């Protein structure tokens, strides 16, 4: 139920593929926002998630990305289920020191 209104920020080549440094979006959890980002920017659908389960709607966050919530890093929180809010914010970043 509901979709909390949030913001999303991109960085490095992720900003290049979204064509914007940031944009508004919504979702009740982190993943519900991520899944809308890839919806209009398919150029990030396989840069934020793994190109697997190509016969279902199961997806997996990439193993090289870093996701944030107001900067709090979901990697230290509930993960894809950190439960966003009507004024929360997210940041998506690529890997570093490798690729």
């Amino acid at each position: 139920g509901h979709m909390a209104e949030v913001k999303v920020k991109l960085f490095a080549n992720l900003r290049e593929a979204a064509g914007t440094p940031e944009l508004p979006l919504s979702g009740e959890k982190v993943i519900d926002v991520l899944l809308s980002l890839t919806d209009k920017y398919p150029a990030l659908k396989y840069v934020i998630f793994e190109k697997g389960d190509e016969k279902s709607e199961i997806l997996i966050l990439c193993g090289s990305i870093n996701i944030l919530i107001n900067g709090n890093n979901i990697r230290h929180l509930e993960g894809l289920e950190t439960l966003l809010k009507d004024s929360d914010e997210i940041g998506i970043l690529p890997p570093v020191s490798g690729g």
